[PDB]
């Protein structure tokens, strides 16, 4: 049942390696929490290829919204329904490309709101044709695209994460204008999942799109003969949790023909989990819709499988590094930091890595051609740059507590003959994660 | 003889009306592009828009993964001598993935695999460990779509100076070279990977008097005939003190060339007339053979013709260029010095906005007004009003009317429909807050709204 499931990610750790072990979530989606430590994110994708298939997604739109900072800024949606929709196909597929050399497999994109800098614009018939050739692109590159919001977000002013938002359009005017772009696309048959909006449409519905049997089942499943893949936008958003309870949500969304929960916490994902096997369990959702749910991911699921994951790289960095044994009991201290002065930025990256792991009392920044003042603590850790300059240097390194201190020779490895009888630990590298990497062997494998 | 263009490879630390005139001029085969471009992305996809326009090149970068690392949007990867610890299959998988977004974005060399020995950018001292992540390294780089460049021939390793500050020298006996140092270099020759090849700008005093980039005997009579290397080979680049604190650039040219190299690499653009002009004369007294400059265009030609990619980036720059919009612009104001007034801070763009506005007009100040405000009066010879939000209430819209209507432009870059409340107002609407756009609304304007 963790496959009617999308979460987002936001941090990387072992409550969510417990959360992905445990309820088997389908869709992954990468939050900048994640993305902005390479290192996080690195390890993050080597991790899910060791973990089974998902869905891996992000919301690398371009323009206004970019995440990713391995594909080129694009001026965005605005501009692009300004232009030849072929430039809008080539973008989306340089785009999906690269993201799918990293391990991605799925963007969320594009936006077929109509404006009234995120949408194509105005006219609907431009929004189809940008849109079409976007999923194309996308889909060529080799990342399925996720059509947003359904059925058009783009007629009011308000935010969904703030309050439920009113478009007032008849229904007659959806379906001539927002609904035009979502469509032309079904009707061309390029392949795309569907993201649903969480607006309210009181000319046509009660309830907010995204928990809507009348939007998703007669308009978008019946009426537009969209069989495919349907999420939810983020279930936490304001618009539906300050309108409905945990469980009406995932009532209403399942009922309604969506088929997977997509949600921007995954430490959200067991009371919501439980929530849907409760609900499931008493009767209050068809199991039959479940299944039916099911199915359609894992055709997706099993259509997804790539070739390449950019956590390859974490692994290499894990594989790279080297320790003496190491004294379990003085794990638990707290560690004074010695890092060379300022592959400066990836000094200045040590104490932040440090802090994920170990307690820190605090950071001294030493000169690498004087060597570290004398200083004691509990724990110390040098990062060792360049001990053999002379004579001086290598014995500022080498009159440190031999009881206390931990070297880590990042970066000439030669280095390492100089500390006999050391607790010693060679990264053969100065990069964030093989830092990372390191700690982890020190309070894994290393002891 | 229109192509001797091909026998050199130019390095651009900037990508300006200069580089234009000295690419279309001149016809460098090869292109290698430096932080200095790269770090400013409105400058490397308009360069890559250029390029594609502009006939066949080699796009090269010295992405090498670890210690050098220029491009932002490979990941960041420990380096060689951290992958020399691990199987090598890693190592293939790291360049296919680094070569597959090169290619995507534009690239089709890499100055990369470094096959020197170490004795943090080497797999390693064990000749065998470095000569199986070397293979790895090519194999990947180039189902990725890079051709890589293996560096540096026949071995760097073994000196502690570099190349960068003097000339730095190798003692081994050509016996230990052989053995050693160049064993990595045989394991792609015998493969079946295209490569091109680097030359060392260090001399090897028990083999030969001269850097190898110099060395007829290390060129031809190692590279090419006992090695059978019958590809693209490339010197480091020749301004180098190395080189040029001993010899002339026409004896470098003169020396490479008819020592069997194929492309002259320049770090600097703007080095190629004097170069290219020092080709042409050492082939005009016949102090270069012929011959060999027409095997080389030959060799340049068939490298690339092997590189018919679908993908440049620059396409991005051709989006921003055709979403731009502008009123006719009187070309007598623009060479004034200009205000620039900026949305207080998406908002990275806005701090961006002033180095691009740079490149293009004096500026006088930099302004950064409230948007739920609209800006102060001021005044100057030329106002840049680059507009967010004009619409929120009629006392922002009348912040911004209430600029000198005669002196000022209005750039409206984010929500277009603004710009009905601008009548007889000079406008130019981006449809994006984005560097590249703001960079292509200021060429706009000096270019064809005037």
């Amino acid at each position: 049942l963790g496959k009617l499931f999308f979460c987002g990610f936001d941090d990387f750790n072992e409550e969510a390696r417990e959360v992905i072990q445990k309820y088997r979530p389908a869709g992954v989606l990468i939050y900048p929490g994640v993305l902005s430590k390479e290192y996080l994110f690195l390890d993050f994708m080597n991790f899910l290829s060791r973990n089974g298939r998902f869905i891996v997604s992000s919301d690398h739109e371009g323009g206004q919204l970019e995440v990713l900072k391995y594909v080129p800024s694009f001026p965005g949606n605005l501009a692009a329904g300004k232009v030849d929709p072929v430039f809008t196909g080539r973008y989306c597929e340089m785009a999906g490309r690269i993201m799918n050399t990293l391990g991605f497999n799925m963007v969320f994109a594009p936006v077929l709101d109509l404006l009234s800098l995120r949408s194509f614009g105005s006219d609907p018939e431009v929004v189809a044709s940008h849109g079409m050739e976007a999923c194309m692109g996308y889909f060529k590159g080799g990342v399925i695209p996720c059509i947003k919001h359904f059925p058009g977000h783009g007629k009011t002013a308000d935010d969904s994460h703030y309050l439920l938002p009113t478009v007032n359009a008849s229904f007659e005017e959806l379906w001539r204008e927002d609904l035009l772009p979502f469509r032309r696309i079904f009707q061309s048959r390029v392949k795309t999942a569907v993201m649903t909006a969480h607006v309210k449409y009181p000319a046509v519905d009660d309830l907010p799109a995204t928990l809507s049997k009348k939007l998703i089942t007669e308009v978008l499943r019946e009426k537009l003969n969209f069989k495919g893949l349907v999420l939810s936008d983020a279930m936490e958003m304001k618009a539906i949790s300050e309108n409905f309870s945990v469980e009406e949500a995932v009532r209403f969304f399942i009922e309604a023909g969506g088929n997977m929960i997509l949600l921007d916490n995954f430490r959200d994902l067991p009371v919501y989990y439980e929530s849907l096997k409760k609900l499931i369990e008493d009767g209050s959702i068809e199991r039959g819709k479940v299944e039916r749910s099911i199915k359609i991911v894992d055709e997706y699921l099993s259509a997804l499988e790539n070739r390449f994951n950019s956590g390859l790289i974490a692994e290499v960095a894990e594989r790279a590094i080297e320790c003496t044994r190491m004294r379990k009991e003085l794990l638990g201290r707290e560690v004074v930091l010695l890092v060379p002065s300022n592959t400066g930025d990836d000094y200045d990256l040590i104490p932040e890595v440090a802090k994920r792991f170990f307690k820190v009392r605090d950071v001294i920044r030493y000169d690498i051609e004087a060597g570290p003042d004398d200083v004691d603590g509990e724990l110390i850790f040098d990062f060792v740059v360049n001990a053999s300059k002379n004579e001086q240097v290598l014995q500022a390194h080498l009159s440190l507590p031999s009881d206390r201190t931990i070297y880590f020779i990042i970066r000439n490895p030669f280095d390492a003959k100089f500390f006999p009888g050391r607790s010693v630990v060679i990264t053969h590298s100065t990069k964030p994660i093989s830092v990372y990497k390191s700690f982890q062997h020190l309070l894994g494998r290393c002891s």
